[PDB]
């Protein structure tokens, strides 16, 4: 069965304390990967579910509260750019979508061992708070309620067509020669193009040059975007961090403030002409008019009224008229639609789960059930892959992909 | 007719300035009883409607702004625990759901005498504000936006199955022998069990021992619950107190703050797996996964989006597939469902009215009309009783029950 | 075609920098007229669209940030009361609905010239902020989140039946004799009655006597109303001003505060018995129970939940059972309904557009399309008039009316 197979991927990809996203392709600990993977471990061993998160904070979190996107636990030649490019166990210098508090809330509420639950939640609570504080300190200096990402890897959706025009401004002059390693594990046509990677590395070198100084990175990055996905996830995490606080009887401090200001911000990203949520390019000072599946994530946050949810429900159904499987990462009628190339079209299991949870909350039971059925069927037929063709259902990207197996286990719990 | 009969109960139960909930059974002034009863008096004599509330504050409200749940106006042997157990005219040392500002808002808006309206509203406004302030001072020291009740009588829903596990922790060692008086007026099978009353009194003695000190009561009570009902009622009252302020041109001070923070809090009580609002046990640090009719009360508050209201509408309809009359106080499929025993199943007229008002606001006209029709039919056939069997419609609890007659008059105005 | 004809009205009514609402009838610059008219100019010449707003601020805005309702650019005998009555280029001493930031947001987002866009938006941003600040300073001293208008011209809906009882209190003793000029350009039966104008002038003379002192005007005006229209427009403008700030990377200062407090306030105006939003009379301290088309404007603001939008959708459909064209300015079953007299029944193109945009946002596509079709058909058959008979579709009020032509061009863009 699906579940038995799912467990084996998690056990094979386990390195003891953390779980790699994929053998070789992703030989390190990733931030939002580890959060979703923790949910899967709840179906195998709770102790080890918590452990995934403890390892993430204990080895990942810097003194300023920043949680980086990769914790480079063990040497490897299989991944670029590795610790030596970042030049800092070693970690990357950027962050990823802060889905962790949401995952911590579920672990806390549902652990059968209530003494363990409380120990781990009290231990992680202030660390969560420091992470969110770093986000607003580093990425929201005008106190807007929205946070910027300074690198498209921080969205978790690396080559999303929303980032194309923002990335066009990143200078690519006199970059060191590098050899990519991802294309040894995955077909190149399924990964970002070199123009993309040149720009990904140019940003990393600007950041390393500026010594990963939050203030300077913000001032000088040629890439500054209010990602609808990162911010919807953050609004959701804030609401779950608030719940934790009240349940644990901790001082919620300024969490309420984050929530209230975040709600004004997240709903500002709505474009009434297009009937969709867009990420914003702050360098250009404009909305990025590109409908990606991150634009559904405010449903996960719970900020929209029913009428906006309705309009999103209608949009997903339209995408379903072309795509055999929901939910493709970009409008399949988009000129940028590429049904096999990463975040430019393929279906992803984690986004399916989030958007489904979201639609369920707003009463769209049939659509939420379609997203679940599509996810499970894709995984029944092609195993646990990083993403899938929305037209054909063909597995793409990483094989033995940990969060696919984790969410399969979680969603069928 | 129903209305003529309703008036007579109010006139018979009137003690001049206040109205008892029921002759003998409840021979004193109750807090949320008197608020709903005031609405009924609006259909007989407005002066006397206001008077109900004036008496409540003038004789009930302590120096710290606390409004207690019982004002022990006249000696009686018919009720236990009476003023001498509480040991403090005398009052109890605990509060009840703060529905009063909402009732004060209606009285103010609708009194045909506009000079009276303004006198009474200006007189009561600062007293209302002090009451709410006491709530946040005594019961929300971490400034969460949610307030705890420290005793299940404070919910107004004394033996709700949500309180069972919280109550299990209340020590019952070496309690004085007492004789219950409620079971002289009502069948025992319709009232709380002795295990319940032992625990109710143990909490009262801890509170009397700690001299009803808000700070110590909060720190030491073995019972600490965020009641969804108390807090939904409080959110609604806050919004109505804000309206009063603007209408009277009074400084709303921190009411906005209460409303904004309260809205974050009340919506945190939603459990997405169960599709329902739960009260929270802060001693255990967990949601209490028990669906009671208090979980519908956020509709009265107006905080949910339409999708949550939808899911609640679906839940009420399911309860209606078993129960002949809506709205039973607990899911009729609950293992704790007891169709005659107080707040563990019976239908209540005040909760019917609140939940109906709530569903009406969210567009569920048919369900709201069903709740009204059910309430009025129950009262047509069995008179004005405290609660009713949801299966058979048989009258239960107190006879000549004042808020049933009051709401009957109000709801058919 | 409609569009070609629309352009000619704007070019004929253009005085170079600003556009008059109507030749002769309205020979000056009006505040909310110029905002809607700017949207029309976007379909002809963007430079000139911006210019409309620049002229409004550069010549209109006082040192305290107040934006007045009329900028009296050029001498004329065609209008009363003109600059010499106000006694202050000259301007009036009162304001109008602050729809400007919303219009500025659209201009900014859509200007094909991105350098121009940024210049104009950065230039106008702090001026917008000062205008809103003046509103809260002058008109919200208790920091309610709602602002009062002190004169029914400030609503933009001069003789709305909601103002009748508030106006009844304005003293009309020993007023100077005046001659009205509006009735030279428009049938008197289509304009306000003399009892109205006596009261309009009495307020202007009290204000001129008190030297247009914000503090004294607020304390002494016999007319003080929380207009649902002005405040819904302001909530919408605040949300758009917030968007601008984030897009421009300007410090949003207290805009979030305005939005959060404004949302509590605007939703307090909802009357659950009537199923509608009412303006409030603060002199009487009561809701004004009169359903006008301003009561739909919270849909433009985006504050209601779907259930209130639903109830409003049902109300508009009822009004449509009597009225051949939506949306009449007052419930056609109202005893105050006058199908030709200004804001007491006629259909208006700007309110149609706003309420349609609003219903679209809440998923009421059919109703929004009806409002648009009705607007365009009214303008196809009777040209561009100030308002129209909802029963017959007959043109009323000003001829060659600028915002009708502007919105016709805009809405068919
Ligand atoms: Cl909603």
């Amino acid at each position: 069965p699906l579940r038995t197979k799912a467990v084996e991927v998690l056990q094979r990809n386990s390195r003891g304390a953390f779980t790699v996203p994929a053998h070789g392709l992703y030989p390190y600990q990733w931030l939002w990967d580890s959060a979703f993977i923790a949910l899967g471990w709840t179906q195998v061993d709770w102790e080890r579910a918590w452990q995934e998160l403890l390892c993430l904070f204990d080895y990942g979190q810097g003194p300023d509260g920043m949680l980086p996107h990769i914790v480079f636990h063990e040497q490897s030649r299989d991944y670029f750019p590795g610790p030596d490019v970042w030049g800092r166990p070693a970690t990357s210098g950027i962050t990823q979508p802060p889905v962790v508090a949401t995952v911590v809330r579920y672990l806390y509420e549902k652990d059968p061992d209530r003494d363990r639950a409380r120990e781990r939640a009290r231990y992680l609570f202030p660390k969560l708070l420091a992470f969110h504080r770093w986000l607003y300190h580093a990425r929201d200096p005008y106190r807007t309620g929205l946070v910027v990402i300074v690198h498209p890897w921080e969205s978790g959706m690396d080559n999303s067509p929303a980032w194309d025009k923002p990335l066009s401004r990143v200078p690519v002059e006199n970059l060191p020669p590098y050899e990519r390693r991802d294309v040894k594990h995955v077909n190149p046509e399924e990964r970002p193009r070199k123009e993309d990677y040149d720009r990904y590395l140019s940003l990393l070198y600007l950041f390393r040059r500026l010594e990963y100084d939050p203030r300077e990175i913000y001032r000088q990055s040629p890439f500054k975007v209010v990602d609808v996905g990162f911010n919807a996830i953050l609004q959701r995490a804030n609401r779950d961090l608030y719940a934790l606080a009240v349940l644990l009887q901790e001082d919620p401090y300024e969490i309420e403030e984050w929530i209230v200001r975040g709600e004004v911000g997240l709903e500002a990203l709505w474009d009434r002409e297009a009937g969709f949520y867009f990420s914003w390019d702050l360098v250009a000072g404009e909305p990025i008019a590109v409908k990606t599946s991150a634009g559904f994530l405010p449903l996960f946050a719970g900020t929209p009224h029913q009428g906006r949810a309705s309009l999103l429900a209608q949009e997903a159904e339209r995408w379903g008229e072309k795509a055999r499987y929901l939910l493709p990462s970009v409008d399949p009628t988009s000129p940028f639609f590429e049904p096999g190339r990463y975040w430019r079209g393929p279906v992803w299991i984690n986004v399916n789960w989030m958007v489904a949870e979201g639609f369920r909350d707003y009463g769209f039971a049939a659509l939420a059930a379609r997203l679940k059925a599509d996810a499970l069927a894709l995984m029944e037929r092609e195993g646990f892959r990083e993403y899938y063709d929305p037209l054909t259902g063909q597995g793409r990207g990483g094989e033995g992909f940990s969060w696919s197996a984790a969410l399969a286990l979680f969603w069928t719990r």
